[PDB]
């Protein structure tokens, strides 16, 4: 429903100022794996959440933005140091886009074979980003829910909308598994999922990296699945 195709990527308008971008990477025993991020227009600028898997795909996201919105991309925030979220950093930097990530993601990125963001976010004990480290983030509300899918995973709500982005932390309400748990925190995963729910209590549209947007049942289901990891 409403998928707009552009090159090898897919764009779906979720709200008046919000689109989901989807890119694909072929994987063994697995076929093509979708990864979602977001594109938000805030006034006269565009904000990006997560890159695509590759520089080439990320360049295509920028090309789509230029065609369909034609406003500068003021910044990107990337939600952890895995290829699906940070694989296209060089394309952002080539385009002159300021990039932000959890300080921990920047520390891990090089050894993960990834390029670090230019700026580091740090977080208060309540999980909310220290606002001075997230200048000009506009409607993006950045929240560290605690370790789960990775030690460094972060999440983003969008002010003025019913949308909250769970990244690779949250799976859909009928997901069979929690996906790749290779870098996960099995002890804190469930609490972290519920913390995300708590941080964005009014969000009715939960956007995620590896499934289509869903209701808050995605949060309760992910948390229930994570309970079993303890
Ligand atoms: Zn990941
Ligand atoms: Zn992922």
């Amino acid at each position: 429903p409403g998928d707009q195709r552009f090159g090898d990527l897919v764009f779906r308008q979720l709200a008046p100022n919000v689109w989901q971008h989807t890119s694909y990477l072929d994987m063994p025993g697995f076929g093509a794996v979708a990864s979602n991020g977001l594109i938000v227009r805030d006034g006269g600028r565009v904000l990006l959440v997560d890159t695509a898997w590759t520089d080439d795909q990320t360049a295509q996201i920028l090309n789509w933005i230029k065609q369909e919105i034609n406003l500068p991309v003021a910044l990107a925030v990337v939600t952890h140091a895995h290829q699906d979220k940070m694989g296209g950093m060089d394309a952002l930097h080539a385009a002159g886009i300021a990039t932000y990530a959890n300080a921990l993601s920047n520390q891990l990125a090089p050894q993960e074979g990834l390029v670090a963001a230019q700026h580091s976010l740090t977080f208060a004990a309540n999980g909310w980003v220290e606002p001075a480290t997230a200048p000009n983030f506009g409607p993006l509300k950045v929240f560290y829910p605690g370790p789960g899918h990775t030690s460094d995973n972060i999440t983003v709500g969008i002010d003025g909308t019913d949308i909250a982005f769970g990244g690779c932390l949250i799976k859909d309400s009928k997901a069979k598994s929690l996906g790749n748990l290779g870098d996960a925190d099995t002890e804190h995963y469930a609490a972290s999922a519920r913390a995300f729910g708590a941080a964005f209590p009014k969000a009715s549209m939960i956007v995620m990296s590896h499934s289509a947007p869903d209701s808050r049942a995605a949060i309760t289901h992910t948390a229930r699945m994570a309970d079993k990891l303890r």
